[PDB]
């Protein structure tokens, strides 16, 4: 097995030194290649259990065992003297920088995992290019260089969500004896966006200056993969033209949905325009029921919008149900209005978005519920969260080999390998998949690592932790309560649970009983945890910590054994007893 | 080793059934035992690894192999039969009632520890008896049942830190869009006092309540333990009488100290006081450098008071020193002022306390600097939190025989058992264990289940986590840096750090590079996570959860395997690349 990893290694690796700590020519080496400037993996021998077996196999590949052996795409350059030759001689920068095609790697799509990737790639002296453009929304709508998170996603989601929560801070501080009249306070949604947009705007810049500092090449346009090594860009000219790299990344992502009917694309907006939006959306029907809409339709309603969620079945499909109710119980308990099992027919337009005074236009809104009622009913906004899907026929010619399934996204072994052994998918695009930042950024990093560095790690996709940034938030690790019944059987499965409240919600008059936790756990595997659940502040926060734990294999006597941190609301973790089964009440 | 401990099951436990799941005539003796409203312990062999081996050491007890099997104090009572003659014949209620003592436990103390235990020891059918006084403050201060944290601690501590949190919360309102001018808003302190002791009084409620519900006796008495099994309580009305307990729990706590200056115990305030204050402190001092002194200091300020710290040395000794640095920086940088290297000579009396208009007095403190420079300034409050003591003179008879180390505190074994082998001491006067609540409460509810339900669970002291609720929040769990290289070795410890900067902070204009993590890791154990260090927003929610993988002995790699969640704070933990041997700047 070694003998294979070392020529994937050597035949991957842009740059990279094989030598040892204890070695002094592998320093004079390594010095050497640091003065000019010449980025490089190295791999010590010494700190590997399989080392000296790597440095006989090495053998086959530069027909020496010696250390330093330095590497330039897939051919031995040679010992300590055959560098300093081609240094002494100025002919070291050349060898290096020779090579058939123009870049080590090519990433399509500059968002959470091609940067990751592209950056990491670099600094083992990978030359990388990475290509970005940003098709418009129907509205128009576009942004600069991050992808969808940094734009469009978490970033701005997560900042408005904190500026609806300061509203019940707003609420909370007279109790805690602020001389603060909340009824007397609006809230200013331009001022908002503009303090959002240029956070955002750092960010593009930030990673501008980043790619720029790593040497990468970053080429604002449309790539369009026509071979395996062979990228065609078209730029904001529309100029053509073609770039080869060795290594592919596709990181496109996807872009929202739209239901196909009339009035949807014409009047409609989605995520992608709601974070920019110049005007506040007034009266505002979100269609949809993913965490998209809840997280949207939330903080729209903490800002005092009139807010409506149009939900054809149930709230978070794929999530917990139980928890899922939960949430949806307690935003509806806190203003915002749900049109249950009913579905959308038409928009109509009642007037045109006002462009010159920032105010939004106006909608009829047509439907129908299942019980026949006809829904209509006017709004000012209306936001579409129908879920959202890749776009790959814009970016693969079907010619190239890249097997898609019926969703439109890459199949990919579980190194991220495309059926085109050179080109790799990381981020939502990737099948199966956990459609999540830090799962792309990790994928992306650590595959670099891998094209580039040798590794060997993959990622991990298992028990990946979320939360979804509702007025109330929840967070999740691990299999929902119905899928560990499903898999397992109800008789093995002993959940554990307990509301509670939060401290700083006492004072403020807040809630008993509506913050809730629960392990879901294994009787016959030692009560092993299969998923942990939480409602409540700072979810995120609480549930991060113990996705470590699950992933090392926490027991429920794993979570007892450890001593909670008084106030707060995780320590409750360590003290659950009630089970479900014993149909005792979870309240207190 | 079965045998000694089922002796010490038999001979401890108030009332215990041995018995099987599957087994008809268990059921039979529960079923009555439940409809009697008669509590205790029972024990399932079947679940038992040793069960078999248990049944028939039984035997030694009840001459008997059969199931099921009930003792009431050390003595068998019968087999199934038996209970139904002693039902049917309405003998059963004096047989479970039969005791040398006035009750199985006699609980010294009604703070996190001591109820916790009490109401734990009542659920197995042990008679008990909580004592609770609490003795008042120098000024005449006194509260109601429930401990140090639940009245003059955490609880109280906590939510005024939730207020003080709210006053950044109303600043960073604006930079959201909320119509505010926080420069135009003034906190009222008697209003805040008011909703913090109107929560405080709804718990000594609460637990006045809980015991009742659980039979058990509470007596607001001051308890002396004048022989192992004698405990003689002083009344409100002075009236002295005895009790006689099985077992005997003290969990007395501590109080806080003065130091021995002219004018401290007569102008000054501590803790004690602080929280149920009827004037708001105005400019105050507080003299100290601990987690308390720090965290007083810290929501004052954040109220708009004119707040100094005087420091005799360092900042949070026994914490980790980079850490307490950056949380003292922090807090100077946000209004705290500290008087460095000083220390208080004497408290002169400029103004009586009003009494009738609710406003602080006046106070003249004189002191020195290590430069010899002398400190002289007036405050209207000052504040000591310069440590707390035990004060067991008070409670323990010399000549019972409990062992107390130099400092006052109860010597004890790992199961919390003292020198006298029926009295037990848990929380804070349990020598050299952390002094928080959930680790009394975790003592004293797993000591209770020791003693009465045969369980074998121990407290597990070691790597407790903390967190420290200053301005800037500080969690730890583990070593501290200083500790790890103590024990180890510089040369065997690598540690990981970062700066980040909440997403919360960005829109709201607040500070890059000040919140601070780091991993303390053994080179030679797999890179395992000696320590864990935050500061920044929710560090108590961001440390629990790390607190289980480390119990479960993380490394490194647990971590960086472990996805993030996006965006948190807590997320940084799972992508931790920079050591301090490199002297690569941590900054972002
Ligand atoms: C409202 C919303 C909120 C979200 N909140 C969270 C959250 O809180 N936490 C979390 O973990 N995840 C969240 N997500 C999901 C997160 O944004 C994605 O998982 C993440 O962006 C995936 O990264 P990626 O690299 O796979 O794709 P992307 O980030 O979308 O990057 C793809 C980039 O490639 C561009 N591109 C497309 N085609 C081409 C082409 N031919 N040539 C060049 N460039 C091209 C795209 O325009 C884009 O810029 C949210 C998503 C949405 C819509
Ligand atoms: C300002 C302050 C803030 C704190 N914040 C935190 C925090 O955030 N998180 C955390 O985990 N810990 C915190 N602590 C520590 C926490 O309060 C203690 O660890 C906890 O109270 C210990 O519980 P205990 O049972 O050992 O003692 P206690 O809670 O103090 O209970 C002892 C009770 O017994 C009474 N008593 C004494 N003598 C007698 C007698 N002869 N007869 C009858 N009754 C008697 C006492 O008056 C008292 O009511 C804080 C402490 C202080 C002073
Ligand atoms: N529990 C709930 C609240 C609001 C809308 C819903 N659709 S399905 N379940 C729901
Ligand atoms: N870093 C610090 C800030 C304020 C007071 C201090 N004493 S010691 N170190 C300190
Ligand atoms: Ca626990
Ligand atoms: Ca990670």
């Amino acid at each position: 097995g070694t003998s294979q990893w070392l020529r994937k290694t050597v035949d991957s690796a842009a740059v990279i030194l094989f030598s040892k700590t204890t070695c002094p020519y592998c320093k004079k080496v390594k010095d050497v290649l640091a003065e000019a400037k010449i980025k490089h993996a190295t791999i010590e021998l010494d700190q590997l259990s399989n080392g000296s077996a790597i440095q006989k196999c090495l053998a086959s590949f530069s027909k020496i065992e010696t250390v330093p052996q330095m590497f330039v795409r897939g051919k031995f350059i040679g010992d300590s003297q055959t560098v300093l030759k081609y240094y002494s001689n100025d002919e070291l920068a050349g060898i290096v920088n020779e090579s058939k095609y123009d870049y080590d790697l090519i990433v399509i799509g500059g968002g959470s995992g091609g940067l990751a990737a592209g950056k990491e790639a670099a600094k083992y002296g990978a030359k990388t290019a990475v290509l970005d453009y940003v098709e418009p929304t129907p509205i128009g709508t576009t942004w600069g260089l991050g992808g969808t998170c940094v734009n469009v996603g978490c970033i701005p989601k997560k900042l408005m969500h904190q500026a609806g929560l300061l509203s019940h801070a707003l609420e909370d501080a007279e109790h805690f004896g602020w001389s603060l009249d909340r009824s007397k306070i609006s809230h200013n949604w331009s001022t908002m966006v503009e303090g959002v947009q240029s956070h955002i705007g750092s960010l593009n810049w930030g990673y501008k200056v980043a790619l720029r500092d790593n040497q990468v090449t970053y080429l604002n346009a449309k790539g369009r993969l026509i071979s395996p090594h062979e990228v065609q860009i078209t730029d904001k000219n529309q100029k053509v033209s073609t770039i080869t790299g060795n290594k592919i990344i596709l990181a496109t992502g996807e872009r929202p949905k739209y239901p196909e009917i009339p009035g949807a694309v014409e009047y409609g907006i989605t995520s992608d325009d709601l974070f920019s939006l110049p005007y506040f959306p007034g009266k505002t029907l979100v269609i949809g029921a993913s965490y998209v809409a809840l997280e949207c339709a939330g903080f729209l309603a903490s800002l005092g919008g009139d807010v409506t969620v149009m939900v054809r079945s149930i709230l978070l499909r794929g999530f917990d149900q139980q928890m899922a109710e939960k949430v949806g119980d307690y935003m509806e308990n806190h203003g915002v209005k749900f049109a249950k099992l009913c579905v959308p027919d038409e928009i109509k337009q009642l007037k045109v978005v006002d462009t010159e005074n920032n105010k939004p236009g106006l909608l009829l809104v047509k439907g129908h519920y299942t019980d026949g009622k006809k829904f209509e009913e006017e709004f000012e906004t209306v936001i579409f969260a129908v879920g959202r899907e890749p776009q790959l026929s814009k970016v693969l010619c079907e010619t190239v080999g890249v097997k898609l399934d019926k969703n439109g996204r890459v199949v990919c072994t579980d190194d991220e390998q495309t059926t085109v052994s050179n080109v790799y998918a990381i981020g939502d695009i990737n099948a199966g998949k956990p459609q999540l930042t830090p799962v792309a950024i990790q994928a992306g990093r650590y595959l670099a690592r891998r094209l580039f560095a040798g590794a060997t790690e993959l990622t991990d996709y298992s028990n990946v932790a979320t939360t979804v940034f509702t007025p109330l938030e929840y967070g999740a690790c691990g299999l929902s309560e119905e899928d560990a019944i499903e898999k397992y059987g109800d008789k093995d499965i002993e959940v554990y649970h307990s509301n509670f409240k939060p401290l700083e919600w006492t004072v403020a008059h807040r809630e008993d009983n509506v913050c809730y936790m629960k392990l879901v756990c294994r009787k016959s595997d030692n009560m092993r945890v299969l998923g942990l659940h939480v409602l409540g502040p700072n979810a995120g926060e609480i549930t991060q910590g113990y996705a470590v734990a699950i992933k090392m294999g926490a027991t429920k006597a794993d979570f007892d054994r450890t001593i909670g941190i008084h106030p707060t609301c995780s320590e409750t973790f360590t003290t659950l007893h009630v089970t479900k089964k014993s149909g005792v009440s979870p309240i207190v």
